[PDB]
């Protein structure tokens, strides 16, 4: 066994369409080229004992265990290799359901294509499958330790190339609406859309979020002072530097209880929670002063009440959640000694920061807090009341969320929207403390605690009590207001002979309209008028360069067969797909040895056309004209012979064709003929002496006309263009 070549495909390709992520492997069968699995004794048992899960494989027979029967009857090792690769990357929790195997031109090389979900994980699984099969055929079995090592390595690879849960939520919401998304390589940023309609998000911060708002939100004193000047109720407090002044400060705040905090401190350095007398206040002040970097301390009035987390998107309240501190209830007439195991049976509990329900950590601080809480380990709750384990009221600690979105006063909604607009944050998370959220914050003693610029919404998606809110939908609506996507006009030109001239002519014609056109061809990648890249390829790299520019409005791409074979198309769909001709002038490259294979390879551009798009095909070539079916969207024929039966039949029922009838480049829109040029005033045609350029001119004119460009613009562009 030897791995000859391992390539990855990310878009539509020769092998399949709508299965964008694939891996192709050229496998060398030096000795087992014609060696059936049933021909070698006692490896069926080894395969079925090393991987029993293959019993789940429903093969071509369509019956449970059909692949095992296929192995029993004797089958080429490529099929079992792809199956064990599928199962081996399935054991890591990665669902894949596509795989193919074919024979190459030479007798000793097979081509195996495997569906993958992660690029590195897929490549690792493909590399490991052949090693496992070779070890099995060499020794009769595979060690379990190596299998476990490979599985844990796959799990690590899957975990490594994973995004934060907010990012998958937003990406899934975007994919549900058919909006393209790509991953930038700078700072885990995700870009939605193409050209001038693109947006960028990191986790929840958009390109519209301001520096000033984010910086102000991080400054607690600054935001408190700003909110106080706008009439927003904020917790009362006062700064002090001398001991004797503390008493006076107690007069201003209103008495007890109070909260002690230092002026300059991050992540709550040296801050107390609740003090209700003189000695504890004195010791807390001393501790804060010893922790404070400037000897000065703010004392503020302690506000009691239920705390809520409100999410504001685009100035509108999306979800309201009430936090309850981590607690236990003795409603089952049981103490903590049994509830510890009772809670562990809930599947929601887990480690990490992805699940809202975390394991109850019985730490020394928590144990001390519950000891001073006023209850014991075996003390039954009185009247059936919740007994808390901590006072931080955090979901990561193990708190409980309650949905309160519906029962909120309209005045509170208005106030929170005003606060979010005042701070200057498109997406914000506000912490409120109030006795009741169904009443205005004036009657009750409610205050605004703090504002967060980049909040997580995992708490609102899974409230655990109440209705879930579609935060990702609201964010996606904010990014793209209407029923619009970040798509720009795309024209993909493919063919054997005249791709470059057609692409340049299309770019020149569209340039007549006041639009910035980005086009890639063999010569180089151009953005409008100025050259962007000299030594470029016609593969997905140039397409990504074109589509990521914030000034490109229309993209014109020359798509060669090398890019499709190596990495596939760089886009999911195109508005216009032009196929010029297919001639077997050069063959033998890759697995393309027959003109039917070349036609199938070139058919990817035509097949990857959205239902509202157009496929511009040559009616003269039978192979190109055979692509009329299996194509979504309208089909437009261009032909140098005005007497083509297929073109006339298509025009009689429908239209949108282009012909060269009497020294004229004419467009048939059904029963009407529109003449463009005299075919001798076009410089590239050389007074009609070159018949090959007329086909390219016809294709370009038809493609431009399908997009709604006026006739005079086409005439002006065709008359001026030079080679």
């Amino acid at each position: 066994m030897k791995i000859l070549k391992l390539q990855t495909l990310r878009g539509p390709n020769y092998w399949s369409i709508h299965r964008h992520k694939l891996v192709v492997m050229r496998l060398d069968l030096e000795d087992l080229y014609e060696k059936y699995t049933s021909d070698i004794p006692g490896f069926y048992k080894g395969l079925t004992e090393v991987l029993p899960s293959l019993v789940e494989h429903l093969c071509s027979p369509g019956v449970k265990g059909g692949f095992l029967t296929r192995v029993e009857k004797g089958t080429l090792i490529g099929h079992v290799i792809e199956h064990v690769a599928i199962e081996l990357q399935e054991l890591a929790g990665m669902p894949v359901g596509f795989g193919r195997t074919r024979e190459t031109s030479t007798t000793g090389v097979f081509q195996v294509v495997i569906e993958y979900e992660n690029e590195q994980a897929g490549r690792y699984a493909a590399r490991a499958a052949v090693r496992l099969c070779q070890s099995i055929v060499d020794t009769g079995t595979y060690p379990a330790t190596e299998l476990q090592q490979d599985l844990e390595d796959l799990k690590e690879l899957k975990n490594q190339a994973s995004l934060g849960p907010s990012t998958e939520a937003i990406v899934k919401e975007a994919e549900a609406r058919g909006i393209p998304w790509t991953q930038l390589g700078a700072r885990f940023m995700i870009q939605f859309g193409y050209g001038v309609n693109q947006k960028k998000i990191q986790a929840t911060l958009s390109n519209q979020t301001g520096i000033l708002g984010v910086e102000l939100a991080c400054d607690k004193e600054g935001t408190k002072r700003i909110l106080k000047d706008a009439g927003v109720p904020v917790p009362r407090g006062t700064v002090a530097r001398y001991f004797d002044e503390l008493q006076d400060a107690i007069e201003y705040v209103g008495g007890y209880p109070i909260v002690i905090k230092p002026l300059d401190g991050n992540h709550g350095r040296g801050i107390t929670i609740d003090v209700k007398n003189w000695q504890e206040a004195e010791e807390a002040y001393d501790l804060a002063r010893k922790a404070s970097k400037t000897k000065t301390v703010i004392v503020e009035r302690y506000y009691t009440g239920k705390d809520h987390r409100v999410l504001v998107v685009n100035g509108k309240v999306v979800a309201v959640a009430e936090r309850v501190p981590a607690h236990v209830v003795g409603n089952g007439k049981s103490t903590i000694a049994e509830l510890i195991e009772e809670t562990n049976r809930d599947p929601q509990r887990g480690d990490g920061h992805d699940n809202i329900l975390t394991r109850i950590t019985v730490d020394k601080s928590a144990l001390d807090i519950l000891g001073k809480q006023g209850y014991s380990i075996d003390s039954i709750p009185l009247k059936g009341k919740k007994c808390f384990l901590r006072a931080t009221a955090n979901l990561s600690t193990g708190g409980i969320a309650v949905d309160r979105t519906d029962e909120i006063h309209p005045e509170n909604v208005w106030l929170l929207s005003r606060v979010a607009k005042i701070i200057g944050l498109d997406i914000a998370g506000i912490d409120v403390v109030t006795e009741d959220i169904s009443q205005p914050l004036r009657e009750v003693e409610g205050v605004i605690v703090e504002v967060n610029a980049a909040p997580g919404f995992r708490m609102h998606v899974a409230p655990s009590r109440g209705l879930a809110r579609n935060v990702a939908g609201a964010v996606m609506d904010m990014l793209f207001p209407g029923s619009k996507n970040g798509r720009i006009p795309i024209l993909s030109v493919t063919g054997t002979n005249g791709k470059t001239t057609t692409t340049r002519l299309l770019a020149h014609i569209i340039k007549q309209t006041g639009k910035v056109v980005g086009y890639t061809t063999t010569d180089g990648t151009y953005i409008g008028e100025y050259l962007a890249e000299t030594g470029d390829n016609t593969g997905p790299q140039s397409a990504h360069l074109i589509l990521s520019d914030p000034t490109v409005e229309v993209a014109v791409l020359e798509t060669a067969r090398g890019g499709i074979l190596r990495s596939g198309l760089g886009f999911s769909s195109c508005e216009v797909g032009i196929v010029l001709n297919v001639t077997a002038d050069h063959l033998g490259i890759g697995d393309i040895d027959t003109i039917e294979q070349l036609a199938k390879l070139k058919s990817v551009v035509a097949e990857s056309v959205m239902p509202k798009g157009y496929a511009v095909l040559n009616a003269e070539d039978p192979l190109v004209a055979a692509m009329a079916d299996r194509v979504k969207g309208q089909v437009a024929y261009f032909s140098m012979d005005p007497n083509n039966e297929l073109l006339l039949r298509h025009t009689e029922a429908g239209g949108l064709a282009a012909i060269y009838e009497n020294g004229y480049i004419s467009i048939l829109k059904g029963d009407w003929t529109l003449r463009i040029e005299k075919a001798v005033n076009v410089p590239i045609t050389m007074a009609g002496k070159a018949p090959f350029m007329i086909a390219n001119a016809l294709a370009a004119c038809l493609a431009v006309f399908t997009q709604g460009v006026k006739i005079e613009h086409i005439r002006k562009g065709l008359s001026t263009f030079v080679a």
